[PDB]
Formats: structure tokens, sequence, C-alpha cells
């Protein structure tokens, strides 16, 4: 499968993780509460031609915890903070 456009209905709230490359990069990632980062795997492969496997990672600054998730929904990770911070290096 492959969404490449997985977004929640404007009628529902969504989480948005914004990553910023160090070499002037910018990518907005919007995830849902009952979604699943397992889908993120298809997102990167959907438009990660420049990274081609680059060291990037995101973390929640609210609970100062590192994301994780597994495969079920997306908020079940307990990190559903609505706004996550990704750092691409």
């Amino acid at each position: 499968k492959a969404s490449s456009s997985i977004l929640i209905n404007e009628a529902e709230p969504t989480t948005n993780i914004q990553i910023r490359l160090a070499d002037g990069g910018r990518l907005v990632q919007k995830f849902n509460h009952s979604h699943r980062i397992s889908d993120i795997r298809l997102f990167i492969v959907d438009a990660r031609p420049a990274m081609a496997a680059t060291s990037f990672v995101l973390m929640t600054t609210f609970p100062n915890k590192e994301l994780a998730d597994e495969n079920q929904t997306l908020k079940e990770a307990n990190l559903l903070n609505a706004v996550i911070v990704q750092r691409l290096t």
C-alpha cells in the first residue's frame, strides 16, 4: 500500500510533526490519533529521495520523551502530543 497523503478529515483534530533539516530543509508531517507511524515508513519512502537514508529523529518536548509507536493506532503510543519536533541531520 502507500498513502503519500495520509491526512485526517478537516472535521477532526490531528497531530503535526514538523521536521527541519540542518541544511535548510523543511517537511511538515501530519498524523492522526488513531493512525499509526507504521504508515510513516511509506511516507519517507514516498518522498525521501534527497535523504536516501539520512539520520533523522523526532521527539516530544512536552513530556520530554522519545516517540516510539508500534503498528496499531497512532496515539496509542501515549506520545500523542499533537505537535512533535523532528530534527534532520
